[PDB]
């Protein structure tokens, strides 16, 4: 393609990086100022623009616009200082963006499918420029992080997730599709908000909702193929599980919040074991929350424990859960079949601190979006019953973190092992030792899992894929990392980590013959490495070459 | 047109204003959130976005992006509150933008022709999406406002002018082309500036430059037609004049800085006469500056006086000028033929205040871009020998204004009649009366002159056109306006004033047979009104309708 | 798509079959006369146009132009009377077309890859509008039917083959790509021909040629996938066999001339056995020719005989061949490894008639492109030592057929069982009985084999596929068919036969796990039927529908 | 503009008169046979096609 149409297509636009000869051939010479530069120069300019801003939202908006203008440059900047820009494009800033999505909105991104478009989804996929999609992150916006129902403002998440698909996983941008399934919203505040971009009516539930979802899945895989990876993100509890169970074995799909979190959670405990000097089956885990994350994580912990040689029954007995009504115990009221799995014989309790004192767990996991649930008392108690207690404040965004790295280390005398879903700066204990709290976030799992699935075309994703991936991650945590308090490999190495996760997933796929990409590559690492996205700009010059002169003569 | 490419075309893009039916027919249903809204709603969000910003530079980028995303919306927002947004799109903010163009740069706009493209201009015009252009604003960036040589960063100016072409004149945006002729820059600072977007070398002068200009004019008129309007803007002294004289009679062109300024300046004096209760031939004008603006304004003033009944010779004797070397007197050194035209018998002088006290003028016009040249002294002196002195601080941007509205009104005890190139807020005198200083800026002239020339196809623009336009503008100043201290009709009525300027120019054109649009309209006003740009969106639904039924049958 | 561009795209163009509403929405209303018609009406006008022509070459051109104008209409016409149009679009007219390709040329069709394009094939595949190709028919034009080296004029063959892919097989036209690999031509006549459209130089051979082919296969499968079907057609002997052997197990490819012909020839023998009332192992085959067709057929026959219980050695003993040097016997000079395979101990012989009298075969197959090789004497001899001799004049086009249907039936006194590569009209014997000579032509094999490979994605095509296909075809020959003298099912049922061929190929592909399309359909016949091409026009009206009214409300 | 779309537009289409370089830049190299001819060589082939016709209506259609 050519002309000014190129400058408006972010997948093609190189900006002033366009060569004098490229510009001339593309019929755009004169539409750009008379200066030519490389990505480094362009990155410089962006940083000057980023530096001068004075609000995270403004930084977000700046980057989102870059993403809408020059694809390569966007990712070049992202990967240039992942630790610096991820907090803007992903948690916690992405939640802030979703809260003001109507305000931050500029150019649309993604595919918005409505409950009112039932029976016409197949047609709408046509509207999407790309005809070859290999991955999709979808949400209905009912459980945006620990922020609740943000309706159509929730589109910010899929966009963020996919940003890492490329930035941290190497998955090509052009093959991914962020999707919003707006069936309404129960958030009264949004329904009254003048800037709200979604349907102004309560969420439609029941059979209608279910049929919408079936059509979506059927339509996507029909157009893009049965190998298309569908990643559910931030759906409400009930919907999340039923949908997973319903499609898990029918399509190539998985739920990030349920399975991706479990993977990273276990990856941290597996790593923590090298500090606590014991076996996972010697621990006693207590969850604040009993939803998607808790239930997903708890299940993976059990599989991990059985792998150690313990029985399924013994493993489940070491896992305790607390929901909005209190400690989940046998015979308690308001219990679900899934919760009943961890209902143990015990009197009922409501106060979290009393529960911590009673259960005396070795691992405290926070996944209930409850502010500073992990108070100094709770933290002190953990430091009291444990030589080195493991503390996981997983709720996102930052404002929902069960506790801070600072407080964790402060109230546990620097003996607590910490991890959180949202980023925290390093902490220098009184002893002068600087600890670097790790980020237990999906971000360590979904990019590699995607690179993997897409690479070998794994037909379906079993729970073993996440357990194995939890091991691959932990295997990348160095002794040096561990000594700094890191339960995960440094973020700057995320790409390398993703590759390994991808290669490992491929090896298993072919082994169990669940793969689809054939013939099988003689060297999987080499093959996947060659399938990864490249930050470099392509050359838009026509492929000119000469023929012998006799054969090229004009008659 | 078609699909997503529609959403990237600002001339077409309607954003969420596209109807469900339009989106479905345009193959973009799904690419936009599930909410449909009108322009009012769209303007609201834009304002909430403009409101939260905290820098003029930022507000500029905001609007500029808007213009790159939704044409109709952009202009709907500007005219919604011209007095509020013009300062952002035009003076003085536009000057600040030019100073930091490299930084503010996002998406390119306009046509950038280089000195190294000599012999290829014709082809480059093709790279421009539009093949039908009626107006063109060119600059080489050597004299950007009173900011000097800003090289390629000067592109911001033609874009500003054109913005007003539409917003103030009603000229259709799609038919206008902003152009930057980059032949280098002598600004050592820019040459070292890492963000500079132009050619990194001193300006090329001599015959190479002249050939480039001739080619440009030729290229532009051959492609777009002889009737194409070429507006020269912000060129250096020497070039501005010779280029104007060189193409004046050959093509449809004029120089905004020399002729447009002259027109508005005369319009103001004509209005002031109704406060000073005398005739223009009764005044004595003193110009701080003897450049493009000064010489142009002086020339029109002379014509205006002669039209009163005074002789050429007598008129000239009433104009005094001061340049970098001091008062322009007969037999002084460093004099140009143009300047020696106003060189009177008198002793040399350099001190401005002493010059004011010696010549004792009734009107003081500042056009030398000298900060606060009109000091307390000067202003007091003026209010001393003049019952009601006329003070014109025309230099731009604000930072160059010879003096402020507050200063003028205070140091002239409220008896001074003020006007300036850049905007100043209302002033409330100690007497309790609030004055609304007018803005003597080209903006009152070029929009209407363009509407006029384009509408009737006036082959060439003579000085009479600007004198007539000056009378037209003054004619629209009401007694009420005068009573408030306005030498110009309120800015909120600028569209109507442009209409009358256009209608007038048309009538003259047909009378003198210099028009080209035939047959001549019976009602010039009605004709022009129907030629004006509309801010309303068009409907993108296919024009569907039925034929009988026997004729519509399928055989 | 939209606009006049639609009318020029044969894959979209519906002609006057475009609905008024379609024309209005596609922006073509007014570009077509004021009448709307159905396909039947359109076919009628085509037939009127075909009727008035007076030459086969002109009928060819008419139909080729139809194909370049309206795709569906083209195939609608072909399938409306396959027995009438196939002889025009295929053998023998296609051979005539190729001989005058330069003269018949109008609009180009297919992909022309030259030997001078080595190292740039991948680039050239981009030039091709479709990015999703599933089948390709390639030729270098060195052995076009029995007409020899027709160089670039040979493009007519791949175009013809693919015409039947769709017409007889049901394969989608847009997913197929006809390719010509021009490396020159040794035909002195064409080099001198002023209308020749290929490279005017002797064919390039050796390593250069082999590298071009490797690059071709690599580029095609890299861009279109390893499952892309590559059908080699009309390559010279040496090149045909080595290319087949070299890529056979590496890509999804087969050689129509060697393998397709084998399949159809055995299909006919299988059917013939039901007339001769005996087993294949009871016959003695004699081939007039020892090349691509001869060796391929000979090979399939052997496999067929072994499946009856006979050993490989015993089977080979029943097959004799004659080449340009005469009867192929042990120790004979100028023999090939492949030929030596059938070199039996026997005295050398050169005269075909004498050879027939000596070997006394029960099956006479002609594949040497030798005019009327099967003389009256030979035909009489065959009817002398065989109650019911089986005569196959497989050489194409008709002017190369070993003998005519009339001649065969006349000189065998109506006892000879006939079949030919090119069509012959029914024959009414003196007894009054009318026989319908069958057509033993690849056309019975490649369409169905293609529909099958493409459908289930069979990685590689082994000879078993052709042997089973032969059985599938013979299975479709009814008792009635046989009684009329038909060795193959009637042409009018070819689409039904192809389907059966495909469903069987699929079944075995999944059984042997050599398929690629997964999950496997529960009903293969139903799946494949749903994938077949539809001759009906699509509806180009936008998918319009409404949402509730509150959700459609414009703010 | 470019691509096979150019071959279909009679105002732009040059047939085999398109140069090797033109074809490569227009993204149509390969859509035309490996032969380059001038207008007169093209006229010649038109005349041969005209000559063999035997009806004015056919010559009209050609
Ligand atoms: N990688 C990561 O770091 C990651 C990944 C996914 C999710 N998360 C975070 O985890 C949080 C929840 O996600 P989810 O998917 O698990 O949501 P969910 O399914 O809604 O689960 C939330 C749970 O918290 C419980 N809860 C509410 N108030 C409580 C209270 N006062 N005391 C104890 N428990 C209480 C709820 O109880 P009931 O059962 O009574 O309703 C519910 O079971 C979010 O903030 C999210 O951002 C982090
Ligand atoms: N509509 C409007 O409000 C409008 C329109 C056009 C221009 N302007 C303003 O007018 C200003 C100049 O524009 P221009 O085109 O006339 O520029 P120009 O051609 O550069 O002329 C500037 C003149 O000022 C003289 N000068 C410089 N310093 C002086 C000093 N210290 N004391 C006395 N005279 C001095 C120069 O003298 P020499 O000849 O000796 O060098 C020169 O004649 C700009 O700031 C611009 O913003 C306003
Ligand atoms: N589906 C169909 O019905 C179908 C498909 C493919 C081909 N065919 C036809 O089969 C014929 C041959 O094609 P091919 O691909 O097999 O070509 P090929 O590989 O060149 O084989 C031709 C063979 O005929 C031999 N020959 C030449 N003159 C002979 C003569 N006077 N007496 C006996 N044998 C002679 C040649 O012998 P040497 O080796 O000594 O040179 C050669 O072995 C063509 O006319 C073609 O149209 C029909
Ligand atoms: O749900 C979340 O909070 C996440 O995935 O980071
Ligand atoms: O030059 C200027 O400042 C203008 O034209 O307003
Ligand atoms: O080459 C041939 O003769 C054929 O394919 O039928
Ligand atoms: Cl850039
Ligand atoms: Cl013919
Ligand atoms: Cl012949
Ligand atoms: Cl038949
Ligand atoms: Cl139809
Ligand atoms: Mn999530
Ligand atoms: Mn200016
Ligand atoms: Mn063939
Ligand atoms: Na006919
Ligand atoms: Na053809
Ligand atoms: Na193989
Ligand atoms: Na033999
Ligand atoms: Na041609």
């Amino acid at each position: 393609k050519k002309g000014y149409e190129v400058l408006r297509d972010p997948h093609l636009n190189k900006g002033m990086a366009f060569t004098l000869e490229e510009r001339q051939q593309l019929n755009i010479h004169g539409l750009l100022p008379p200066c030519f530069l490389g990505q480094d120069a362009q990155v410089y300019s962006i940083l000057k623009n980023f530096e001068r801003l004075t609000s995270d939202l403004d930084r977000y908006i700046l980057l989102m616009s870059l993403q809408d203008r020059n694809e390569k440059l966007f990712y070049k900047v992202l990967t240039s200082d992942i630790e610096r820009f991820m907090p803007i494009v992903y948690t916690p800033t992405v939640g802030l963006a979703c809260q003001h999505y109507g305000l931050a909105f500029r150019r649309p991104r993604g595919l918005f499918i409505t409950i009112h478009d039932r029976g016409h989804i197949a047609t709408m996929l046509q509207s999407w420029p790309e005809s070859v999609i290999k991955a999709i992150v979808v949400t209905d916006g009912e459980r945006i992080l620990g922020l609740g129902d943000l309706g159509c403002y929730g589109m910010g998440i899929p966009v963020g997730k996919l940003a890492l698909y490329t930035a941290c996983g190497g998955v090509k941008p052009h093959q991914c599709l962020p999707v919003m399934l707006d069936v309404g919203t129960d958030n009264e505040t949004l329904l009254k908000d003048p800037l709200y971009i979604g349907l102004r009516h309560k969420r439609i539930r029941g059979q209608a909702y279910d049929d919408l979802l079936d059509e979506f899945m059927e339509a996507v895989t029909s157009r893009y193929g049965m190998n298309c990876l569908i990643q559910f993100e931030d759906f409400a509890n009930a919907n999340a599980f039923r949908l997973l169970h319903k499609y898990r074995n029918k399509y190539c799909t998985f739920n990030d919040d349920i399975q991706g979190t479990a993977s990273v959670a276990v990856a941290g405990l597996l790593a923590a074991l090298r500090i606590t000097k014991n076996r996972l089956s010697d621990h006693t885990v207590l969850f604040q929350g009993a939803g998607e994350a808790a239930l997903g994580i708890a299940n993976l912990i059990v599989m991990a424990m059985q792998k150690e040689g313990v029985s399924k029954e013994e493993a489940i007995k070491r896992i305790w859960m607390v929901d909005s009504k209190g400690l989940i115990v046998k015979g308690r009221a308001s219990l679900t079949p899934e919760k009943e799995h961890f209902a143990h014989e015990h009197c009922e309790m409501k106060n979290l601190e009393d529960i911590v004192k009673d259960i005396k767990p070795t691992v405290l996991i926070g996944v209930a979006a409850i502010g500073g649930a992990f108070t100094q008392q709770i933290l002190q108690d953990m430091a009291a019953f444990n030589k080195r207690p493991i503390i996981f404040a997983l709720s996102n965004p930052t404002s929902k973190a069960e506790c801070t790295a600072e407080q964790l280390y402060k109230y546990t005398e620097g003996r607590g092992i910490f991890a959180s879903g949202s980023p925290f700066d390093p902490v220098t204990l009184p002893s002068g030792q600087t600890l670097y709290p790790g980020q237990g976030n999906n971000s360590y799992v979904f990019p590699g899992v995607a690179l993997g699935v897409i690479s070998c075309g794994l037909k379906h994703i079993g729970d073993d894929v996440f357990l194995t991936t939890a091991e691959v991650i932990a295997q990348e945590v160095s002794e040096e990392n561990l000594q700094e308090g890191r339960l995960y490999p440094p973020l700057v190495t995320i790409q390398q980590v993703s590759l390994k996760i991808a290669v490992r997933i491929a090896k298993e796929a072919y082994r169990n013959n669940t793969a689809s990409t054939y013939p099988q590559p003689e060297d999987l690492e080499a093959f996947i490495r060659s399938q990864v996205y490249s930050t470099d700009y392509n050359c838009f010059v026509a492929d000119s070459y000469t023929w012998p002169e006799e054969a090229m003569k004009v008659k």
